[PDB]
């Protein structure tokens, strides 16, 4: 399968990430995507190549355009406002309060923010619109009739909601993906979302969307990030009621019983009747990825590939998260190869 | 007229506090406490006496139970979660999350705060219980017939809320005060908070309450801390509505324009039939403190504090915000002086 990747995802580099109440070097760094890269040329997959020049209507049609904005010119403000450490958000717009937009940068950062953690650094707007580019054009093959493609995204987007960044997310690339295939002609596209963390910024933008479903399989909210959505009662609302199934799974989850969610949400995706199947790929369900519970080996990606491949619709893997493990690329070259077949 | 401090204060003493970007030292830092309370006996205010030892009933009456739950371990949990840095928050419940309540501290701690600036360090509960304890006994002075009493509260507490913290403030000071009147025999009391930045957290407890009437005087919140409360619009809900006055003005403020608004909340007041008014007290208006933009002069805080005293009611002064300059205690003697006439 074809593998789109800009080297634009470097742009993104922010020194610092909140963590255990210090200011340390971003978990989600460049080298990441080094590595992965690495791993799937070695895979065989090598036909790898550079994102084509995109506007923002597709990404208009699922973000807030203010939101938008707001991005572009967030790390121009802060610095003008002569801050001297990178943009992160303080105050949040919690329980009962207004729902009026600030307008000055110190209010608008938080307004848009659901993840105090994520940084926004130089770069940062450049980057995330390189890694939307990888994944609109891999909707592009798949749409052209492509079987699968491989969007190497970085950074990711999952957590990225309709109006807010966080969890290193700021554009959420599947979701662009997924549009994408619904402006080429499809009327039913499907989001599978393995990464270890629930997609909630992907369930926000599709929550009352009844043209798109989305599935997770993901560590219980209750006890890990993004901690406020994913629940498996949540199953969508309005013009959206029905299509969204969460399957929260506690620590130590074997892939025994993350296999049954996985074969459940398959057949739901299914019965929702889907064209075609953007697979949110993150392999920090990793038994040796300290920042999940889950205990997957590095063969249970070939199996995860493989269940989704026969669901018998065109597949688009977009790069998730995962920490930076010297396995990283050998899990996510798994994944593909099982897609592959 | 009587000061009520407490020595143990000082057990909040943390290290960080999250702001342009960086860890900083705190704003809200011990050496407040001490210039302050050397000031206000220097101006004659040296009758001085520590707060006798108070059960949780008053405050149970306006917090959330599983908030101050939440308080009292904050610290053991996060440390023995392994963590090096102090307790500081990154996920937050925003616009369109579920409304559970996590079981871990990594995400009981964002449920619980509105403020990621905020560090909880060890004694920050201890220290903010001593600081309710000055509260409630400058309240017990005002229902035993002081016509006036001060209450040096550190940590401050208007911004938090029933059950968040933030804005350096875990219980609210002026809320128990008020409460411990009411339970004292009085059947109405108002609350006034001149302190630069709005008392969202005091807002929020009597929001829906007709017995306590919140007026504040504040840098608007289009553009000031916390962003996202303190509109004039917001009049007060359900059982409290009509019980909420905000003020909000721009940059620059003289006393010319801020003495306006003060002379109409307490109009509000009046006309609410306020038995006694507990005023939140912060100097951060203060032409020369960093943090704010209204621009009152020393001599101002002495006309304010004649000011409010002209209403006829008992008052009961806490200490809420001002930092820096170390006019602070100035300021805050020169109220004092004006209310003591
Ligand atoms: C052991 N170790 C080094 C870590 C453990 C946990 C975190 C974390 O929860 N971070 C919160 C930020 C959210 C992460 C989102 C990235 C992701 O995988 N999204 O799907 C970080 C580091
Ligand atoms: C120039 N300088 C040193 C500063 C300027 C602004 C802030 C701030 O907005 N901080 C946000 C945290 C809220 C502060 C609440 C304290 C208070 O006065 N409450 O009323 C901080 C420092
Ligand atoms: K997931
Ligand atoms: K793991
Ligand atoms: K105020
Ligand atoms: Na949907
Ligand atoms: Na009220
Ligand atoms: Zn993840
Ligand atoms: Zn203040």
């Amino acid at each position: 399968m074809r593998v789109i990747f800009s080297e634009d995802h470097k742009l993104r580099n922010a020194k610092t990430e909140l963590y255990g109440g210090e200011l340390v070097p971003p978990f989600e760094a460049p080298f990441r995507a080094e590595w992965i890269l690495a791993a799937v040329k070695e895979a065989g997959f090598d036909d790898v190549v550079a994102p084509a020049r995109h506007g923002l209507e597709t990404v208009l049609k699922v973000h807030d355009a203010g939101y938008l904005n707001f991005l572009e010119t967030a790390w121009d403000r802060w610095k003008a406002a002569g801050y001297k450490g990178e943009a992160i958000a303080t105050s949040f717009p919690v329980r009962r309060t207004s729902p009026r937009i600030p307008t000055d940068i110190e209010g608008q950062i938080g307004y848009y923010c659901n993840a105090a953690e994520t940084a926004i650094s130089p770069g940062t707007w450049e980057a995330a619109l390189s890694s939307m580019a990888s994944a609109i054009d891999g909707a592009d093959l798949i749409a052209a009739g492509h079987k699968a493609a491989f969007s190497l995204c970085r950074p990711p987007g999952h957590h990225a909601g309709i109006d807010m960044f966080g969890g290193y997310c700021f554009i959420n690339n599947a979701a662009v993906a997924a549009q994408r295939l619904l402006d080429k002609g499809a009327k039913k596209i499907a989001i599978l979302d393995v990464d270890f963390h629930h997609g909630n910024g992907t369930q926000d933008i599709f929550y009352e969307r009844g043209d798109v479903f989305f599935a997770s399989l993901h560590g219980d909210p209750a006890e890990a990030f993004p901690h406020f959505l994913g629940y498996a009662e949540e199953t969508g609302k309005g013009a959206g009621a029905g299509t969204t199934a969460n399957y929260p799974m506690g620590r130590g989850t074997p892939y025994s019983v993350w296999g049954e969610a996985l074969t459940d949400s398959l057949k739901r995706i299914a019965a929702f009747g889907a064209e075609a199947i953007v697979v949110s790929l993150g392999v920090d369900t990793f038994e040796q990825d300290p920042i999940s519970f889950f205990k997957l080996t590095s063969p249970d990606y070939i199996t995860m590939g493989r269940t989704i491949a026969a669901s018998g619709v065109p597949l688009l893997v977009v790069m998730e998260g995962g920490y930076g493990v010297p396995e990283i690329g050998l899990n996510v070259a798994n994944v593909l190869k099982g897609v592959a077949g």
